[PDB]
């Protein structure tokens, strides 16, 4: 996809208000190339520590292993997933983290890149459902504006995003 | 407010996915100065019909009583708000709107104008709370393109608007 399409991307994710990271998929290592402020913002990184490399530095030891494995299977496979992951911050301090994966360009199910977008969970009280519904509709947002989710798909799509993402946060709380 | 901060309002509106509507606070009419194409996609009028009037439109008769004294009261005010109304579009279907104002401009108290985005009840079927804090968090998006939430407040805005909308929703389905 090109550069024009690229920096395009670039400019969502500079003013966006989630945090957003985008990988490269036609890497074996899947490294960084976009990570911007609000990711670091939780993550307690900043940009050069992080640009080329996986994004597992934010787990410890192994302790996410169906989580994992479920999105090694969305990531081969180019398919959209959400999924909850024991993460660290920068000073080891650690969060539950409910991930968006969205498949980005290429062709289907082998896109150029990779999109995720991260909501820190304990963060946000009683309320953890509705604020994680309300990151799923913030997300929307910017995949459209990215191009991924289609204009006239943008409503049901932000639907179906918010509701998975409310019952991942009911299993999460139930855990 | 500067024009190139009105011309910014313009664009987020006609590019933004929500439905967003622009009041004109100056005038005690209190006309609707903008209305982007979700609402009236949802609304069923055309721009050209409703612009110069106020949203009450919408509304039949003297139903939602409460609700509009809410309404007045913060708008007054100056304060953000979230009420349901009985609404119907332009073929006289009944819609339940979850309804979002927002100030914009101004001065605390006294805002240029007001900002108002309307999700629609009985759409999202089972999902009907995450669908109206998904709505949310899109607006706070929204909101903060347009400078009116700080950039590092946008998470925060977010996650209280959906809460806020989220009861919202619990409450009226409670009624039948
Ligand atoms: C776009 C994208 C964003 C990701 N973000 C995170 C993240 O925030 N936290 C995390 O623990 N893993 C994240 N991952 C997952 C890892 O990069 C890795 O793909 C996953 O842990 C499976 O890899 P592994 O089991 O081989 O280590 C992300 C993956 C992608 C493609
Ligand atoms: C920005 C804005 C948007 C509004 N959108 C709607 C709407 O979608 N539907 C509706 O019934 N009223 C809407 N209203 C409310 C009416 O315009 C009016 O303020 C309300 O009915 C209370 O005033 P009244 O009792 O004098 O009618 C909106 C008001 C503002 C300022
Ligand atoms: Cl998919
Ligand atoms: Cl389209
Ligand atoms: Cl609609
Ligand atoms: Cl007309
Ligand atoms: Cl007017
Ligand atoms: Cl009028
Ligand atoms: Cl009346
Ligand atoms: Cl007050
Ligand atoms: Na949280």
């Amino acid at each position: 996809m090109d550069q024009k399409q690229f920096e395009k991307i670039r400019a969502v994710f500079d003013r966006s208000g989630v945090a957003l990271t985008l990988v490269d998929m036609s890497l074996p290592e899947q490294p960084l190339v976009l990570a911007n402020p609000p990711f670091l913002r939780m993550t307690g990184y900043t940009e050069g520590q992080i640009l080329g490399f996986n994004c597992r530095f934010l787990q410890r030891g192994d302790e996410n292993a169906q989580a994992r494995a479920d999105i090694r299977d969305a990531l081969k496979l180019g398919r959209e997933l959400q999924v909850v992951l024991r993460n660290y911050r920068a000073n080891d301090e650690p969060f539950d983290n409910l991930l968006f994966l969205h498949p980005v360009g290429g062709r289907p199910g082998a896109p150029d890149y990779f999109l995720g977008s991260q909501f820190e969970l304990g963060r946000s009280g009683n309320s953890e459902e509705a604020a994680a519904a309300g990151h799923a509709g913030a997300l929307t947002g910017e995949l459209a504006r990215i191009g991924t989710v289609a204009a006239r798909l943008e409503m049901d799509s932000r639907r179906h995003l918010a509701q998975a993402a409310a019952a991942l946060v009911r299993a999460w709380e139930r855990r």
